[PDB]
């Protein structure tokens, strides 16, 4: 089995001491949401954001890690956007309805701590550089449609980052990305403008 920090614990541990507790708003994240801070240093900081995303992470080291890095910082609300390294297997093989799973988990853990959830649409991915031939560009839409109709039915806000970026092939055009998956500086400012919006109609 695993012989380290599974869920990454260590990663955050010594920053959750510093911030201070009731937080406004994290983003709990992969390496795209990860990914943000190299491409613009003051986003987070500029909207007293916590940026708690993680390299490589699948919804399940989130569902772990979510009771130190989301609810133990007490935000008014935590912006989740995970899926795609579990469409690409980065924890092994698992069932898209169980991806789905563990983010209905992460919803009502928040909604149990009176944290109010911001589901967003997994990004549009062809193709995955470093796991090919995986197809994820139907599957990341199968995912969407049950996060956006859960969102609905539970009065949740969706932030569709999907249909602001995709190309006609549901991937990352090339000035979006340079992986296809990963967004540039361009597609974090597409994503900015969407998040702030929603952030601003959820959050008073």
């Amino acid at each position: 089995g695993e012989k380290g920090d599974w869920a990454q614990f260590g990663r955050y541990a010594e920053a959750n001491k510093t911030v201070k507790v009731p937080s406004n708003v994290v983003f709990m994240g992969n390496s795209i949401t990860d990914g943000w801070w190299p491409a613009d240093s003051t986003f987070f900081i500029r909207n007293n954001f916590v940026d708690r995303g993680i390299s490589g992470q699948t919804t399940s080291e989130m569902l772990v890690r979510f009771r130190q890095d989301v609810i133990n910082l007490k935000p008014k609300a935590v912006v989740i956007l995970a899926g795609i390294n579990d469409i690409a297997h980065n924890n092994g093989v698992i069932a898209l309805e169980n991806v789905f799973g563990n983010l209905v988990s992460m919803a009502e853990l928040a909604k149990a701590n009176h944290i109010k959830v911001i589901f967003c649409s997994v990004l549009p991915a062809y193709d995955f550089p470093w796991r090919p031939g995986m197809q994820p560009a139907d599957k990341v839409i199968q995912l969407n449609k049950w996060i956006k109709e859960y969102a609905d039915k539970n009065g949740l806000t969706y932030v569709d980052y999907h249909s602001a970026m995709k190309d006609e092939r549901n991937g990352l055009p090339a000035n979006l990305s340079k992986d296809g998956v990963h967004p540039t500086l361009e597609g974090y400012k597409i994503m900015e403008k969407i998040v702030l919006e929603a952030i601003h109609k959820t959050v008073k």
